[PDB]
Formats: C-alpha cells, structure tokens, sequence
C-alpha cells in the first residue's frame, strides 16, 4: 500500500522568530481558562456518574463555540469492571477528518472513584482537569490560525474516559477508554476507501499530558524514537526565557531536564505505543506531592507554571503544523 | 429492565391456520427471485474485487425500494490476511433499530478466491448466492406485514463479507466478517443509553443459511438449546405437504429429519455461539456434491427445493414475530 | 518414576449374581428419598442466596446421620462475575481421604438465577435437585456395605456451586466451582507427602449426573476412553429388566441405547477432561422438554424412571469397589 | 503461479480395471510382512528407550534395501515432559523431494510408557506396530511401479515419535513429534527458493493409520473436505469383494460403513488439521477391546483383516498417483 | 463499603521522638541474631531437600517461643519444573488473622540448586539467609509491643520457597511459591464471610527484602505509589545517624539514595504488582559482588551494615503500626 | 541432565599485560576494514532484495578466506508479514561446532524498507553495516590465535535477517530472525546425543552490537546479571587510554560511563532474554542523530570512534577466551 505512513519520520518543524513568539504570549490568558475552562470541571466525575455527563457537555460546548471547523465524535462502549458492566464515552475532536495525517493531543477526563473520606470529595485538579483546560485554552488562543485550514496534515484532540482503576490497578482494570480506542482505529481503514492502511498509521505523534499543575515539575525523556522532538521542547523553553516572555521562571530548575528515565509509567499511551505509534509523554517524575489525596484541589495549583506551559505548548503545535 | 435479556427463553410462536398458509404459498414467486434477485449475484465476488462492490450495490438497491422502513448499515473494516492488509464490508438491514430485541437472519455474500481453472470462473451458486436471494425475496413477499411495525421484537438481516479462507483454512484465515461484528456488538450498549446490556444480548435467535440450492438436502439438529425451534420447522414442513402447497416433495425425502450430528461445523455462527447466542444452523450434511467445484453453478440448482424452502421459512418468521 | 496413576486403566469390576441383584433392588426406597432428600431442595438457591446456605446444611446433615466415616470439606472462594465479585462454596464428601484412588460421583447444587416470571420461581427440579437426592439415596442405601472400608480405592462425592451462567453462557460466565476445584486438585500433592503426584491423578472416573428426572431419557456414549464402563451400564440395565426388578420399563425403550454422539455438551466435566481425567457423563440428549422453564417442578418428575436409575447406579458402584 | 496449493482441490484418481486389481492382489504377502516387517517391532519402545533406537534402525534398514530412490531424514528435537526434558526423533522418508506436492501416509512408532504389570510388557501390537508394518509392506509390494517416478506429484512416508502421553493426556502431554513437525513444515519454503509457499501447503492429503489389526473394524468419515476420498475407499472395498479377492469378508461387516461422526478424536492429525491440511483419518470407532491393555499382543491380531486392508490401500495409492 | 481497600492509600505514620529511637537501638542484638537465628540457616536447602525441612523447622520454632500470638500456616503445593513434578512449601506467620489489613514483610528461604563446584557448597548468605534472620530478629525484639495487638491493622511475615530457577530463569522456572500464593490470596474472601473483597486486597504494603548483608549497598526507589514510604526510610536513616546510633556509617554513603531506577528487577513481588499491590522493594543495585558464587558465605558478611538496617527497619514497623 | 550449564556463572577472564595490549593495537587496521569489509555492504538490502543475497555472499566469502576453520550455516525460513508471506535467511558462523559452550557476537544485516525519499536510498551505515564489518575485522585481526582451537569454550558469530519492521513496529512486525532462531536453538539438543540440554543452554554470553559508528557514543549498563562484564569493558577502555593506544580519546568522553538505564529498547536480544541467556547489549543512548534518515551514510561515520571500539572489543574476546 502507498507509503505515506513514512512521512512522519521525515517531518520537520517551522521555527518562529522573536516577534512571533511574543505574539503568542499575548494571545493566551490563564484567568480566562481558570474561570471559563477549568473551574466547571473541579467536580466528582468518575465513569457513570452525573458528573461524567456534565463534564462531557461542558467540553463539547466550549469547542462548538469556536470558529474553526471542528468535527466531534462521541465514542460510547460497554466494558466489564470489578463492579460489573458499565458504559464509557471517549470524546474526539478533529480538524479535517479526511487528511491522512494528524498531530494528536491527549489527556483523560474521568476522575478516580473514591468514597467521601473525611467528608471530602476527590476532584483531581492535576489529575487531570488542568490538562483538559490547557487543551481547551489552546484551541481558543489559536482558533485564528487553525481556521486557515477551511504536507497533508491537521490536528486532533482526544479526551479519554476510564483511565483510572475502579478497585485495583491491573491490565483488565485500567485504561478502559484508550484500550478500546487503539483497537478501533487499528481496524478502521484510512483515508476513506483505503485498502492497506489505518487510522493508527495516521497518528503523527501522540502528546499525552497527565498530572500537570503542581509547582516545580520535572519531565524526563522517556523514548528514543521521540527524543528529537522533546529536544525541541527544551529549546523553546530556553528561548522564551531569555526573551523574559515567561513568569517566576528560572533556568536553574527547568521543566524539561536532560536525563532519560529508562523504564516507563503505565498510562493511556500504552496500547498505542505497542502498535508502533510515537509518543511524547508529558507526565512528571516524581508525581505531585498531592497525588491521589483529598488535597489535589484548586488551592494547591500554581497559576504561573500552568501559564508558562500553555505558552511553550502553543508554540510546538504551531511549529509542528508549519502555521 | 436489567433484566430483559431473559425474555428470548420464554418466547413462543403464534401458529397459523390453514387459510393463511395457503395465502403465503401464493404470495411468493421463485421466478421473480431468480431473474431480479439471484442472477445478478452469479459473479466473481471475492473480498476486494469489483464484483464484491457490485454484489453490494445490488443487495442495497433491492432493499432500498421496499415499503417497510429498513435501515441500512455498512460495516467496513481492515484486517490482515495471508496476502497482507485488506478491507471488508458487512451489510446489515434492520427494522426498528431501537427495539431491544431482533430475530436475525443471515448468510455470507463473498465468493471464494480461485484462479480461473480450465478457463472457468467460480461463482458459488449454493455457496452462497441462493441464500442472499432467498433473504432478498422473503423481505419483498412480506413487505406487507413487515410494514405493519411502522413483545418488543422486530427483525434483522446480516450479509457477511469474508467468510471463506484466502489460502488455507485456519482461525486467522476465515470468518473475517463474523469475527469483527461479534466483537463490535458485544461492546455496544443496547438499547441506546443502557449501562449493563449489549446488542449481542438483543439477538433473540440466529438463523444462518449456507450451502443451499441442491436437490434432496437434509439438515440435522445441531444444538440442544435451539432444539424446540427446529421442531417447529419439521411441523411447518409436514403441514404444507398434507395441504398440497409443496412441489415434487415427499415425506420420505423430508428436509428436517429429527437426527443429531451431534458435533459441529465451522462457520459464521462460531464467534456469536461462544458468547452465548442461540443458533439455528441451516447448513446441510453432507455438503452438496458440487461443493467447491467449477460446477457449483446455475445449471445444477433445483428450482423446486428452493421454492419449498422459501415457503417454510417465510412461515417461521411470521409465526416467530406473531404476525 | 511413580507409578500408581496407571492402576485405573487395568481396573475390572466384580459382578453381582441374581440374589445380590434382588437384595440391592429391595434395600432402596424411592419414597424415603422423595421426602427426606429431594423435597427440601426444591427452592430458589442461586449463588449467594439464603437458599444456597440452606441446601449446604441439608446436604451436610443428611450425610452426618450415617454410620460410615464420611469426611466433609467446604471449599469457599471468590470469583468475578457479570455483576461483580461474589463468593461460592463447593461441598466435598470423602471416605478414606488418605487412599490413593477414589471413584467420584458428582452433580451441581445451584439453581439458575431468574426473575419471578408470571409471579413464579425457578427451582430446577431435574437441573439438578434430583441428582443431588439420588446421591444422598445411594449413600443411605449402601451405608452398611461402605462402612467396611474402615487395592487402595474408595468413594467420593462432589456437589459443585456456580455451574450455570449468571447472565450469558461464556468461558468466564459458567462452571465457576468446577474450573476452581480442578485447578486446586492439579496443584495438591496426593497422597500426603508425595513428591510427584496430585489429587487430580487420584480420580479413577468422574461420573457426572445432570438433567435427570424426566421420562424416557436417552443417554448417548460420548468418549472412546470410557466406553467399556458405559457398556457395563447397558448390561446391568438389561439383566435387572429380566428379573422383574424394574418398573414401567421396556427393553424397546432403554435409557442406555448405544449411540455415539461425537462432540461435547458444555458442563462441569470440561475442566477435568482437558487434563486427562476419564469421564462418564450422564446427561441425556435431547434435553428434558421443561429445560430452563418454570415447569421444571416436582409435578413433571417421573417417580419410576428415577427409582430405576437409583438401582442401576447402586449396582454399578458396588461392582466398581468389589463390595 | 503460486496459486498451486489449490490443485489438490481439483485432483482426481485414475481408476484401475478388473485385471489390474487381481495383479495388486496377488502382489502382497501377509506372511512376509508378518515375518520380516512386523515381528521385530513387537517390543518395548517408549521414547528414549533402547527399543526406540532399535525400532528406528529396522524401519530405515528395510526401506534402504528397495530400489526406489527413497530419501531418508531424521528429525531429532528436545521437549519438556512430566518427567522433565527428553529427546525424540521422527522418521521421514520421501520420493522426489523437489516435487511441489506429496501424498502423505503416516502412523506413530513409539509404544506407551507403563511398568511391568503382572510381569508382562506392553508392546502395542495394534497401537501402532501393525500400521508401521503396513507402510513398509506397501513400499516393497509396489517397489517397481514407484521406481517409475524417476502432474508434479509424488509420495512421502512419516513415522511419528512421542504420540502417547507419558503421564496424563493434555495439550502439553501428547502429540510431541506431530506438534513439532507441523510447525517446522509451516515455516520452511517449498519448493526450494520459493518466496511465499511452504512444505505444509504441499501436503496433498494426510492418510493417518492408527489402532488397526483387530477383527471387524468400523471406520467413520470424519471430515467434509475428504469425503469424496472416503467414497473411493468404500468403492474399492466393494469391487474387490465382488471379484472374490478378499478373505473371510462379509458385505454385511464391511469396514467402511458410511455412517459418520460426530466430533473428533485427538491424534497426530490435529496440528496439521487446524492449519488447513486435508485429512483422511483411518482410526476406527469404537476402539479395539484390547485398547491400552497387556493383551494388545500378536495373539489377538486377525491375519485376514489386515491382508484385506493392505490390498484396499495399495489400490487407493496407485489410483491417487496415476500408476 | 466494601470500600475499605482504599484505606491504605490514606494511611499515615505515628513518628517517634528521640528517646523512643534510643530504646529501639538498645533493644536489638546483632550477636543473638547471628548465633540463634542466622547460623543454623547457612546450609544447603534447595526445594525438596533435607536442608529445606530443617530451615522450615527452625523458622517455626523460633517464632513459637515468643509471647506474641502468632498463627502459623504451611502452604504446600505441586508444580512442574525442568526436572519434572516437585513439591514446595511456603511459610506464613500472622498476627490477628481476622483483621482486615496487614502490613507484610517478606523474603525467600530456598537456596539455589548447584553442583559442588571445587568441593564447596552454596549456601546463599545474602541470598537470602540474612534477610530471614533479620525478620526473626524483628519479631523477637518487638515482642512486647507486638503483644499489645492482643484501626483494624496488624502484622504478617511470609517466607517464600522456590524463588530461584532450577535451570534457566523463565516464566515457568522461577517464583514458584510467590506465583502460587498471589493467585491463592486473590481468590480467597477476606475478611471471613466477605462477599466482594479478597486477602490480596488486605495487603497494605509488601516490603520485600533480598540480597542483603554485603557492605555499602545502594537501594533505589522503584515505584511512584510507594515513594512516600521510601522517603520515610531516608528520614529514619538520617535521624539515627545524627543522634549517634549508627556504626561505621557515613552520610556520604547512606543506604537510601534518592536516585530512581525505571527498570524492573524480576523477584517474588511481580505476581502481586501485576494485580495492584504496593511494593517497597529492598534489593540493592548493583547486586553484591559475591552474587551467585561460592563466596556468598558468612565471612564476606558485614556485621555493622546489618545492625544499622535492623534498627532502621524496626523503627519503620513501629511507626507504620502506631506502637 | 548434566551440570555444565552452570559453568558460565563461574567463568573468569585471563587479563593481558601492557605488552600483549600493544600487539593488539598494532594488529588491527581501520583502513583495511573500511575498504574490504564495510563498503561492499553499503547498499539496499531489505529482506528478499537482490542486495540481501549479495550481502550474504560478501560476508561468507570474507570468512571462508581465513585459516581458522569456521563452519557456516544458512538458516532460511518463511514468515507472515504486513505485505504477505516472505523468505528470510540468517547467517551463522561457528568455531568448534561440537563444544558444549560458545561466546556469541552478533548484529543484524538487513536494511530497513523505505521508499526512495528525495531520490535518495537508505543504506543504514550505523544501522547496522558497521557492526557487520567490525565482526569481520575481529575474525581477521585474530585469525591466528583462534586457530589454536584446532575449558570447552569457543566463539560464535550471528548476523540476523529481518530485524526491522516492514511497516510499523509490533511483536508480529519486527525481529523475524531472532525470534525464529531462539526457538530453534531451544528445541535442539546440545551437544549431539544429549537428552536434557539445548543449544541455547550453550550460549555463554550474547554480545549484541547495534547502531554503532557515530561520534561520542554513551553506552549504558542495562542488567544486574551481566554487570560484571560491562565493568570489564570500562576497565579495558581506561588502560588503553593510559598506555597511549587510543586516538582522539578523552576520559570525560568515556564510551562506557557509569550509567544505569531502565531497560529495553526492543532488539534481537529480547527473545533470548525471556529464556535466560545473559546479555551484553552494546547499543547507545541517545541513538545517533542520523537514525532512520537518509544521512545515515558513509560521510557521517567517525573513523577514530570505530577504530577505538575495535581495539577494546578484540581484547575482551581474547581475555574471555584465555587467548
Ligand atoms: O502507578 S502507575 O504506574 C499504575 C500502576 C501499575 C502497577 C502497579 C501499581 C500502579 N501509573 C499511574 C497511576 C495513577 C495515575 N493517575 C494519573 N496518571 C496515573 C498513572
Ligand atoms: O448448552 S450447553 O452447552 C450451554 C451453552 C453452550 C453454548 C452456548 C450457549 C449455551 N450446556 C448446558 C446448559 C444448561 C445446563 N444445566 C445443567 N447442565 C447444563 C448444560
Ligand atoms: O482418547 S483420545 O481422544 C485422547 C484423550 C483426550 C481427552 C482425555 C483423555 C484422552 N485419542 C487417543 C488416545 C489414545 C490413543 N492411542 C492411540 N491412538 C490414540 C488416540
Ligand atoms: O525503538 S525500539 O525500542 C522499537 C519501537 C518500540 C515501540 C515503538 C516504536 C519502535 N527498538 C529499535 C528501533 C529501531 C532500531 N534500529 C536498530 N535497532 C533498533 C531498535
Ligand atoms: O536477574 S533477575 O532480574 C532474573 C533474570 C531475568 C532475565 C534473565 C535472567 C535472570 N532477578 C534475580 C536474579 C537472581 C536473584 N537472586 C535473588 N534474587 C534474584 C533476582
Ligand atoms: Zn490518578
Ligand atoms: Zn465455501
Ligand atoms: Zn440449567
Ligand atoms: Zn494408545
Ligand atoms: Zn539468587
Ligand atoms: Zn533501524
């Protein structure tokens, strides 16, 4: 079958000048995210709960209200769990469904199931509601350049349901949404009418955000096949510093360090990885000090870190997509 | 209900009187089937071939033109074969997609891949071009009563792609279409919005027709869980003989002869049966004398047996559906 | 390289004469069974229910009132199901637990979980309340002969929990207690202190009673490796018939006619067969006409068919042990 | 062009006249097989035993003394068992190795592991010393016709090691030589230098003799894709009886009653069957009375049944190969 | 609720002052341990051997003399190996067996099977005779406080058999006792009478000691969900040293160096990890220099290193359990 | 089963004195390797191409022209791929084929399948043409010592076919040759006549060379059970620097630094690892900058870096082999 699944190994970015970096900082507003994107997600939203549904509708509405021509799919499936059968729904948002190639941004939108311990509620502020909102604030900041789309390439956003275990982390109790999605795409022909290629082959790179929002994260190099693109993240971070385009930020503790981790952490990327999709995994090591506590809330977030990461990220999408 | 997947076990048919049987004998014509439903499907149509596309467009068009509100689904997927990657397309036809339960009729519409041996072209007339044409005819002859649907139970037809092996019969080279749809159905919630039940649960019974069109066929009783529904066929056959609505037919050359065998044959029922679906398997034993030869063609069919079979089956479906 | 797990292949019976065939027929009370062993078990007793614990107490108490030295064990375990984790309990009854070899009688004591269709309650009278009671009637009727055991050979009874599916028959929704117990016997040293042999290797023959109680049952002959013990049953039947020790019985309608089936019927035997245990499987084909309906009750049972099989089976066992 | 694995679907015999049949008939010697081929095999020969090396040597020595250009090969491998790691050797003997297609005849040559019960030694006369002898007498009796082989087709012979279990029949304790050899042939290119076909595709048909030599055998017809070759066997037995070329033989106790089956019997054909090879399985139902007893010895063989079957089979083979 | 398995996620220690830390230090003797707990283990004890029954008897006796209320269970099973079927026996010693939650400490008590290279005998002093004596020394020194137990939480000890490969490390040749025991616990309702939780859910934290006793060991921090418990270890090691309670101890060569390691090391925790149990894995990297040689003996042990570790570990256990 | 598989764990090196360590430096020619061994291999040689047959023939011809007497075998096999069934051929070179034990050197010889991007052809200079030529220079630069073999230890070379994925990396699409050859060795008794041991038991240490040729490579230490042999590399390296036998080499730019990675990195060692062969894996992290681009050519290799590696690797082998 034709060889376009080769193209990703050759793709190169389109680097921005100093005047165009400045524009991007001005383009992005954390407090608008904080109020209109982030806060309506800080709620109990484990799979099947009335919060899951509220959260899915809020995410849909914030996207529909943009100009860029986004196509939305709800992917609804039944799976077995320790508490029996349950239904889940991944949310998928695509620009130019027909293009063979897509850069993919992903996170998970469910929150881990718990009882109401010490009369509190778990709402996973780093895990992973901030990541969702940064995705929502990216589509809005760049809705202008993203509309200039009506190398055959576009953009895609995935919001997984069921990342967390219900009872005890095992292969059969975790990653419900990503295991189903990776298989579905492996067996769907792409582009439409193709005879020998699939939607997976169409994934250019998968950028997974997990556990973002705490102060002083450090993100390692996990994989040697995406090393060259993690390196671009460094150089983007370092240049926006010397232009003092970031806040409360220092070059002595940079977010993207130069030390490969070696092993891997279990997460939504795994069913994609083992079928040959390239992955850039933006999960910090160590895990926030609040990980899986009633104190992963709005109060412990750190407004400045998030605002820096929104900026670097927004540039990487823009240079990858030659926009 | 929670609940309702229980009902198929207690369903009981609405047996028809002598006046009505006569009505339906008169209501179907085998000569119409032959010219407009069968002969267009006597063609080379192995997966991915031009005739596969043409077999599909015909089957669609014959249905698109009836009264009853049939909903057509095209299930197009990518699998691996001994020759590499290939695309298949199953055809599904449904009255009242929302009903919890559907009685299901099915066959395979691919022909088997062969070189052109002796300058002849294999076209599978019993295997399975007739079967498609009997299902096509049936929906035409009862379009009348089937439209009355506008015991929460309606009717579905399935036309599989890729039942035959490409090179050598094995678990990875066979039943490409049935193995896809079973998995898709078992992981889809039914009825829309359900939490603990699936489309697979909604399959009241599966009647798979295969290898049909030769004279003096004999079909054994394959499974002890659908046994009673096969006794029905025996008694529908024995009441059209005595009424004189069958042709060139005797009660010593009967088609359904309470026998056993008593083991199992591999076919499109296998991936449904191993997840708990009840099966009525309408495949003869022995196979037709012409099985898999260049002489399994139009000339070797028997007009009479196919007309008889049509009559019995059109009965069964009306008595099953209480119409 | 030991040794004894082969003794079971050379084993021969020690046949009874006419006067012992008459004594055996007069020592068993079809009336005593029906009231003291069977009727207490015709209730709703699906896994986890109040009825399950009541059936376990009835079975244990009836066995304890006997003089023979029966040793009883409760094998309680945890398993996943379509509705979640749940607890199950098999019942094991063994004479001479230390012996190397044991003949095994077995059936399942649960009832299938149904809703109350037409304000009725499923109780599974042939499925399998009667085989439970036949097992209790054999232990009573022969109590005098069996307390003589104090070849290294003896007798065991097993009553499985969780034989039926909870929702839809699959490999993961069926045969809960037999899949569990087989894995546990395969991994247990037998006899005590042994270095290279297991309890599973000590099962001489597994005689599984299922779906018994209706009149005119035809029991097929399933496996080549256990054929000669089926042939014992035929001759036993025939020579009791021909001393007038049977009732409402004709040689023209025997229970054990020879008739090879060839394939399998899913059941509690499957996890032991798969490991090389020889199986004598007493399940008729076709299934009782009342199978998985609310008329599987006391009023459709056949007193005399049952009484006849209690006699055949007691003769079989006494020959198997030389008693 | 390759492609050529379909040519076994279209192959047809060359039937021999009444004069060629008296020719074959007078051509075999049942006492010279008995003397020189069978008797040296009636010894203990479980795998790794000295009888195993002695048996392997007599088989090869007897083949090597014929004129036909027989190529001998020894397939020695290691494998894990209930008593630990052990070494086995299959014997493969082939005419025209370069030919794309071969008709295959086979049995197993090991005898089952037992201890000396009652001071006797198990030799498996029917199981399977006689089939071994039949294969050798066939290759001598037809030596001058096969020497003519110099349709691209010829003849292969196979003797398997490690068929029987050591301790308890299971997927890992049984069929050691056949499970090895099937996976080897499926991963060897054939013919030499071929790019997309394998030695397994060149097996035209697998003819597996097992448990033969007892009087009055009844052989089923197990598979639909070889039923036309069961037929030919049925017809060869009929013609030979009507020319009075059989002995002590009755058309009422004919070996090939057409009644069928049913399901399956595990044997050396299963690793090949499961991958698409057609099989004519000449195991009888039921098994001899002496099956797996110390009485499966020379005395209980029936000379006349074997002689008759020798003749039938050599006529089957000559007609398969057009000689 | 039925939700208690979430409790261990919220558990916090009760941190001891400096005069309680001084009592702990004074409360443990390395020479009593050396003479009465360690030395009798420095023998040959691979599975099945006389030294294995002797180490079992010594472990049980030394616990049976303490005042605390330990319940001892011997878990004995069969398994297949490169040499055939063999019997194994784990050792489980439990306080308050009815309590829902248990902090678990563990090592393997077998020794690796070797020939006597150079007329010397392999006794695995670090591998793992020392870890066993550390566990016995801790039960003795904390005996009076462990007596308080009579937060539903107590203490359990596990000695695994069959950790080493007999022949070549493979999924089937290694971790014989721990794979058996994790599967057993996973299917055992806990607490007694429970309906949807297991003994495996009861394990609060699995602290696994292995390859201990050589000088200057570096333990990494392998897992993100047990990392807050690794930090407790470092804090304990820092305080004891600045109070002057360590020996021959440098804060430039502290045992717990917050350096992380992504590559898993296979060991007895793996069957628990993959079912969701949190692990604090105390194995050093690199392995000791003497690893799997005849020089892993008593003279190459370092007295001071082991005495420091006893003290760090008993402080852990008291702060975990609030004594 | 004998004990000799233990011998590898005790084996120790026989180190060289400053003066033999110059004889090595001086007996290897980077310029002869570059022209006579490398350049012939810098062509398109993906599996089945004309370039693959020619690279077999180069490799063999170079080895056949040397005094030591190497035994060559060509291991051909058939496997399924994303484009269909294909033929592949490993190259295996052994001294003393019958010795119990062998040290093993290896790489892959196939070149990744790519379309001709920008009119350029992928030839994989580091991936892995240079590892091939390195293995060719070593046998030549040492031909004279290795002829003293005619401690049951010798040397083996292995050049795999089919390492790269044809389309997308996955367990079914990568490592065709290694997966195939580890299974064949595990099922081959070694030495000849052996009853309990395999060819795979004989592999002392597997040293896999991959992705070599770039400047300034950093090779990590992957596995605790092969660490002692990496320390030998690190030490060999440092004394060659001190003696001045190294070019363009510093100590801050050490090839073998103290660096512990997580592990894997999929490659040809995986299928051996899962069966317990110990592995020395000489692949760097990060991968070279040119990896899987058209600039992985002759111009971007570094002569010094490769010359220095030839010197280390050659010492290591003579020290390992006591030559
Ligand atoms: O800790 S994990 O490796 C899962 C695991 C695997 C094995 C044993 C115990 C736990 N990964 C993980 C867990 C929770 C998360 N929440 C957000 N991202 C998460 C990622
Ligand atoms: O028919 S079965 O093969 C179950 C089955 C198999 C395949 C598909 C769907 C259902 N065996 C069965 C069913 C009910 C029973 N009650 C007592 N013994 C029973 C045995
Ligand atoms: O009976 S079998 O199906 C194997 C089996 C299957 C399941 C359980 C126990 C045994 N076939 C078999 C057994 C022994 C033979 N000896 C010569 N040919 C033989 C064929
Ligand atoms: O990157 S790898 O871990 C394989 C992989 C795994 C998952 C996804 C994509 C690719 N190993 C690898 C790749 C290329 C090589 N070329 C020479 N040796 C190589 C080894
Ligand atoms: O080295 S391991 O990772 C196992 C292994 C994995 C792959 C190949 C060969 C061996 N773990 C191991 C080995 C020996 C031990 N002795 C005590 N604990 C031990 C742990
Ligand atoms: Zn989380
Ligand atoms: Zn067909
Ligand atoms: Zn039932
Ligand atoms: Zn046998
Ligand atoms: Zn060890
Ligand atoms: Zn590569």
């Amino acid at each position: 079958a034709s060889a376009w699944p080769e193209e990703k190994n050759y793709h190169q970015p389109a680097i921005l000048n100093s005047s165009a970096l400045r524009q991007i900082a001005e383009g992005t507003s954390i407090s608008e995210m904080w109020q209109n994107d982030l806060q309506p997600l800080l709620i109990e939203r484990y799979p099947g709960s009335p919060g899951s549904y509220a959260a899915r509708q809020h995410i849909m509405q914030r996207i529909q209200r943009l100009q860029a021509d986004w196509v939305l799919e709800i992917d609804t499936f039944l799976s077995q769990t320790p508490y029996g059968y349950r239904s889940f729904s991944n949310i998928i948002s695509t620009l130019n469904p027909t293009a063979k190639r897509h850069l993919v941004l992903a996170c998970h939108y469910d929150s881990k199931y718990f009882s109401h311990w010490n009369n509190r509620v778990f709402v996973g502020a780093t895990d992973s509601a901030v990541p969702c909102a940064m995705m929502l604030e990216l589509a809005r900041a760049l809705d202008k350049k993203l509309l200039s789309l009506k190398p055959d390439l576009s953009l895609q956003l995935i919001f997984f349901d069921g990342e967390e275990a219900f009872l005890h982390w095992s292969p059969q109790d975790s990653l419900y949404g990503s295991r189903h999605l990776a298989a579905k795409m492996a067996s769907t022909p792409h582009p439409p009418g193709a005879r020998g290629t699939s939607q997976l082959h169409g994934m250019d790179l998968l950028v997974l955000l997990d556990l973002i929002g705490a102060p002083n994260p450090t993100f390692p190099n996990f994989f040697p096949n995406s090393a060259r693109w993690f390196e671009r993240l460094q150089a983007i971070e370092h240049e926006l510093h010397e232009l003092g385009l970031l806040k409360d930020h220092s070059l002595e503790g940079r977010y993207f360090q130069n030390y490969s981790y070696g092993g891997v952490i279990q997460d939504d990327h795994i069913p994609f990885l083992r079928r040959g999709v390239p992955v850039l995994h933006l999960i910090p090591s160590p895990f926030p000090e609040v990980w899986h506590t009633m104190d992963d809330n709005e109060e412990n977030l750190d407004e400045s870190t998030i605002d820096n990461l929104n900026k670097i990220l927004q540039v990487f999408v823009l240079e990858y997509l030659h926009l």
